[PDB]
């Protein structure tokens, strides 16, 4: 019996030819695909502008104080103080102020429908002289006549009054928003023009919400610097409002330079556009984007106020074709404006390369062939489509290749199982449908029909290989014996490779010096010496090698993101140092908390 | 000796059988994962709401100046103006305005503990028809009953006062937020009151912080629209509160559905839910997002004013599976709350094909088994989670698939190393121990033994293959002798394949007709011809082709990604027209910068 | 003929050995990469502080109105209404409020110039309690002595004055930002110190607008709580500001220690830096990001205000190891900070293994080897790196295997294929050119010449195999005869495997009983038995088995990304429930819809 037990045994006659098998002829091996093609070009790209229209400007206005007191024993008491903007006439700001730097010391202005008039000190009118605001910083420039209030003097038991005049000249930044017909100070003040109004130009037909007469424009003007007292070396045009409390002065230029609805957000050298699908796709080795549009150009005579657009990407798309491709390329047509998907404006100039120039003809003529745009805050999804585009490209290429490759194989060794069908037709058989069996050729084809199987704990093997028989020659094959079923009749054999069990004993070789041999024979071997037998044997005492080329693949692990920003939408907020809202609530709340809005005394 | 060297030579002397060997057995192969599972859905996501409850509504005041006047020779100056808004009764809103479009020309109201009350130019009372205010972009509408300042008549060197009574109605919009106890206007006013405050309902618990008088309600109101001088058609509840400036109209609404602390975001037709180690996990191949929650619902209870969420998911599912599933699904269970990482809400609806139904009784089991969310501003995580999970399922499928397919193959070829084996038991084995060997077969096993190297300047070829010996037949390999130490007796051999010297020449083919053949001899080759010598040879010289299938495999290059905004949280700030913060510190230094705050005269 | 015409007929007189050709030897095997190395490490992050410095602080003033009235037939009418906030002098704080809890009735200031003073109700001085505020939701502490306003009493036609004096104290959150030397409250009341101003350490160097006796210390200061009556158990250094409306009160504590430019982020359990190609590369598992850096630390010297930095990064580190690494690594060298692009600064502590110990000396040797930061406010590339790299590397990992895998099979096989090529030179020779040929061996190379094409409607085979000419045996392969071309004359031949025409028919073996074959003929085959002819065949009628091992690749298909936001940056702005710049605009467009700004009277 058999030492080892991990192991089966079976018996295979000859297939008649009853059933037979062919194997498959080599499939059609896949073809890489022609590409995924893209085309060099140049890019610059469009964020919806969010930067009011900043510039300079400046006021000219005088503070009036009216105080009235009290006067005691031992005390004065204010029983009111009236304190008010002027605004000052066209006059004076060129007649005085950029003519000598100088202001009246009286204020004549119209307030509540009355023209009412103001005597600084209530002394006759006196022209004072501009001296700088207190230092301040981070602030423009001021300039002042007086520094100090001026109260009525002291008579017993008699009020009365005293106006002061302070002439305050102030540079302020000015800004204002798209549609541009009105601005706003640093002051807080608002300003209810357009900052392009003016004579000039189609400039008239911008917005006003004043009388006419509040508006002067000096053409040809020049500034006196009133702290360096320089005159200015250019004329400018300026434009002078006077608003109830103030005037405003600042140059006046055109709009549509001007201003513009977008802003040139980034240029980008190397820009790759493919169309996947009827929708076009420029993505960004650079800034590791990918946007998406459709296979039509975009209008910019849709863009209302897109001036720089034009202006600003041709400056840009030439400025870089020197850099870098004075002698490399070919502009195929002239720059094209396409709108990606949150709404970024994209000026795109195709290229082809120096050395292939035949092509200009061909593509050309496929590059040839109002209102608000708003621009997303997040460039996420670019990013993602980017590197998820790209990591498919390259994934899917490799594996397509390894798939070819390997169908290569399949279809190459085909050619040697052939030949070793031919060698071993058991072996290969059974190894061909997954299950042991007997097999034969005739001719191209194969002869197979199964092999019965024979309980291990029922097979024995006879002891010498030398032949009573005929002696001289030795069976190349151990004896051996066994039963079908445990009570069936015994069973004569030899024994085969991989515990196949031959019934007619053949197989012979003449007994030659100092034979010694193993055998497989159940989950082991069995190992003879002279033809003699010896012992048997554990498959793992021996020294085993592989023919198995190693590979082992490995999974890339799950990972988790846990959702985490930088700043919370609430730290933004608190980096506000005064909060409008906080105070405007809590100074509206003050009647409420300390005193009494329902007692009638 | 040898032109080509870039060989070696060994002699390989028959193992004994000392040491011998056996082939690994095919290994067990890997077995693909019966899968990740998935569970169809339809879903709608949450975001935190973080818009203000807005509504119209209409405030009635009254703006009183009272100016004093000095009159003198050539001049009049105001000596004070004292300006204030006078909050409108009840009575008059409805038996004046409401009814016939007109107000009085004088105000009656409490100010500072005093009723003080104001006639218009002084003159009696006197009804004033309500008339448009001046027309201004982008306001809601107002009206006004003058539009002039009555200033006292001139009387030299007599003061006196001006009382003018401005009835002003505006229709305003009005916003508050959570918890909704008090609300703004677009005047920057505040009223501290909810918005949904009244007697009907519950809201009579609503917040409050006024006298108990200043609010009316009127209950069945219809309202007359001061231009159009139409009445409403349809009765509203109208809400009047007075505060100490002015009174402002509503109409009432019920709280509970007219807000809600949370916002309908996203929906999702297909929303594929699984479950990864214990946790929920979302993905959406539209918006490209997967989230992440505990395996347990949310309970809309702990939501504070939820009432829409389930009003409005409910309502959205319903919708979908009409357009998209009248025939396709089945609802396993009610809709599911879950809460998503980010604090997204996530109202998901278990669905089933149709083609399979039979499974609802299976699910439907499991499907079966206060306070304020905050949400984040980015979806950046739950977007790369989706784009790593697809990538890594993918990636790590396939290569799972490469890793079986592998092995399947190198199990297969086993059945022909084995034919190959016993073929050439020299070369097959040597090439199974990455080193030269000579071998042999002992019966299903291999007995091996080493191979001895041989200075290739230590070989030589003998130039006939004709047998002085016996004749009619040779030598069906050359003839050759070498030494194995330099000065080492010389030995005699016959060359066999792969520079094996064979010790005993008793390879012999018969002299055949025009015999020509080449063998591998060091780094090359050596020719022969009718038996007799010819040259040497470079392995070069002679067309090579190859067996080998090819595949190339590449690698993705690593790639950098600069952090790059579309706008700087800055830039977003500068897009504040005007800047609260800038204004007040600007304001706020006057004094310091123009006049003396300590100066006393 | 032939039945099945799928197929083609070749003709292989053997190769003179004009043409030979040789088998490619192994190829040199890639050579796993030696790897990508990294650094253990913890690691805290830094983004720049955006959060002003905010502090309690403590108001005190007094709010004068002083109004006069017109006394009538019925009525009493306000001519006007002056009112001010007036500040308290430092002695009053101490030796009243902070003493005993009380204020004066009375009101003594400097006010334009004049010392004004003030009599609540106009009686003489009272020391009045201080009550608390009426109160308020969501407000801090306010307390104040009254809550009524005085008139004048009623004599008629009679004009007359009242003055009241409310004294108010507050409790005030404090804010202010970098280069904090001025800082706000709550009322949005600006102050103009640093809030760190004081004569003790250097503040006295911090800045100041004020005269200097506006500013008292009382170090050594005990706080009387104005609710408990509690004096302070500890002494603070109480700062003390009389600006001209107010006094606000606060303690004093040192600069460095109380703020700092930046904000400690994220802290990092496994931080692990890599280097590639001499930038610097942190990526944590846990936040699923990885920064970039420099070689080269960060010098905290050029950070301003960055105490706390250090302060806090070493606290944390420190606090890791204990819970984590007390038994587990070894510290390589002191703390080292880095800037991330993105403007992230980072503690980084390099570490190392307990097991491995013995390379401190190594890496510590390398370990060894002013300005405002900005951080920007997306995580959102750290994010994509951290996951495009760790698929890149898994991907180039497994792919770079499966080459080499690969290669070390291709080389494997040749073994087979020269054991193979022997065997049957015509098939593996046809199989390793792509196209059908005639071959043979000379010795070790491969003997080749060409093959010639025979039109499959020009084949015909010979009915038995049984041979006239020497009976008993067979032709083991059937006969047939064929012509070239169409009127070409007709040869005779015997059919080979693979439709191979062998010229001479000496293919033959003993007549056995019952033979019965197929043979490869045309697209199919030709049936025989016991020698004589049957029948044609469809390779389809038969049984086919395969010697391929399947493997499927599938590709990754595309995904669209569309652009979807959480919140829209204008969905943010109007969750602010004031709008600042809507309200002023709407505030200062009054006059011009209301009244006249133009008309003179
Ligand atoms: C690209 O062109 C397509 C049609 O040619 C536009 O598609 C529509 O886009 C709007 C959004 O503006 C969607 O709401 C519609 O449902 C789309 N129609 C369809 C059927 O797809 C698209 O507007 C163009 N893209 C841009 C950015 O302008
Ligand atoms: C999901 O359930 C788990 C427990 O079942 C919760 O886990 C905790 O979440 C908080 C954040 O709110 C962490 O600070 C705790 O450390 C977590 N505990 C543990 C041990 O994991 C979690 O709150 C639930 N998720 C949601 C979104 O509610
Ligand atoms: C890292 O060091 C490099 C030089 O060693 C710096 O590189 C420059 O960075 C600035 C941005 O501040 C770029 O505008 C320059 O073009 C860069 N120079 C070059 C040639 O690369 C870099 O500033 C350092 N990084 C940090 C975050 O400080
Ligand atoms: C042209 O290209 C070369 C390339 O090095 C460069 O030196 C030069 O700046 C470029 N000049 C132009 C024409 O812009
Ligand atoms: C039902 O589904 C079909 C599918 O085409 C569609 O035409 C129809 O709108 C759907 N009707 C219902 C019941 O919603
Ligand atoms: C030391 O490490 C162990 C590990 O379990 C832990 O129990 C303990 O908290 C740590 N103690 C120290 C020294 O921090
Ligand atoms: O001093 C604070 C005061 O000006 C505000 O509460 C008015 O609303
Ligand atoms: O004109 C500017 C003036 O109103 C402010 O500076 C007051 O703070
Ligand atoms: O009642 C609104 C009024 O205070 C503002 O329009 C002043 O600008
Ligand atoms: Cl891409
Ligand atoms: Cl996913
Ligand atoms: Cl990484």
């Amino acid at each position: 019996k058999a030492e080892n037990t991990d192991a089966n045994f079976y018996v295979c006659p000859p297939p008649t030819g009853a059933t037979v098998v062919q194997f498959e002829q080599p499939r059609r091996c896949p073809t890489r695909p022609e590409g995924q093609n893209y085309t060099e070009g140049i890019a610059v790209v469009f964020k919806e502008n969010i930067a009011p229209y900043k510039f300079k400007a400046t006021m000219y206005y005088k503070d009036v104080t009216v105080s009235q007191v009290w006067f005691g024993h031992r005390y004065s008491q204010f029983m009111g103080i009236f304190e008010d903007r002027a605004p000052v006439p066209f006059e004076e700001v060129i007649d005085k102020i950029n003519a000598k730097g100088v202001c009246r010391s009286t204020a004549k202005y119209v307030r509540n429908n009355l023209e009412t008039t103001a005597f600084h000190r209530d002394d006759h009118e006196t022209d004072m002289e501009l001296k700088p605001a207190n230092a301040a910083t981070r602030t423009s420039r001021g300039w002042h006549t007086t520094d100090l209030k001026y109260n009525p003097s002291r008579v017993e038991a008699f009020h009365r009054y005293g106006t002061t005049v302070n002439c305050i000249v102030e540079e302020v930044d000015a800004r204002s928003v798209y549609p541009y017909d009105e601005f706003v100070l640093a002051t807080g003040d608002f300003v209810y023009m357009s900052p392009f109004y003016g004579y000039r130009e189609g400039s008239h037909t911008e917005h006003t919400s004043y009388a006419a007469d509040r508006f002067k424009q000096v053409d040809g003007f020049y500034a006196r610097d009133l702290t360096t007292k320089a005159r200015a070396t250019a004329p400018t045009t300026r434009n002078l409002l006077t608003t109830p409390k103030f005037t405003v002065a600042w140059d006046w230029v055109p709009k549509r330079p001007s201003v513009c609805t977008m802003t040139k957000w980034q240029e980008v050298d190397e820009m790759l556009r493919s169309e996947y699908g009827g929708s076009f796709r420029f993505s960004s080795d650079a800034i590791s984007t990918t946007f998406t549009t459709n296979l039509t150009e975009y209008p910019l005579s849709r863009v209302d106020l897109g001036d720089c657009i034009g202006k600003d990407a041709r400056d840009a798309m030439d400025r870089i074709f020197a850099r870098r491709y004075n002698a490399t390329h070919i502009k195929v047509g002239q720059p094209q404006y396409y709108l990606a998907n949150g709404g970024f404006l994209i000026a795109y100039q195709p290229l082809l390369s120096n050395t292939l120039a035949e092509l200009y003809v061909r593509e050309h003529l496929r590059e040839q062939s109002v209102e608000r745009i708003k621009t997303t805050s997040s460039i996420e999804f670019p990013g993602l489509g980017f590197t998820y585009g790209h990591i498919q490209r390259h994934v899917n290429d490799m594996l397509g290749r390894v798939a070819i490759a390997w169908c290569e194989l399949q279809n190459h060794e085909l050619t040697l199982w052939n030949e070793a069908r031919k060698l071993n037709p058991n072996a290969i058989a059974s190894v061909t449908v997954g299950r042991r069996v007997s097999a034969r050729m005739l001719g191209d084809v194969m002869a197979v029909s199964t092999c019965v199987p024979v309980a291990a704990d029922n097979v024995i093997v006879q002891n010498s290989m030398r032949i009573s028989s005929r002696p001289g020659a030795c069976y190349s094959r151990p004896l051996v014996s066994f039963r079908y079923e445990d009570q069936g009749p015994l069973v004569e054999g030899q024994l085969g490779e991989n515990n196949e069990l031959r019934l007619t004993r053949d197989a012979i070789e003449p007994c030659t010096v100092g034979h010694r041999r193993y055998f497989t024979f159940g989950g082991g071997y069995v190992y003879f010496e002279e033809y003699a037998y010896s012992h048997q044997l554990s498959r793992a005492d021996i020294t085993t090698v592989s023919t198995f080329i190693d590979l082992n693949i490995t999974m890339l692990e799950d990972h988790e993101f846990v959702p985490l920003e930088v700043y919370t939408r609430h730290e933004i907020k608190d980096s506000g140092l005064l909060d409008y809202t906080e105070v405007q609530r809590r100074n509206q709340l003050h009647d409420l908390r300390f005193a009494d809005i329902d007692t009638v005394i």
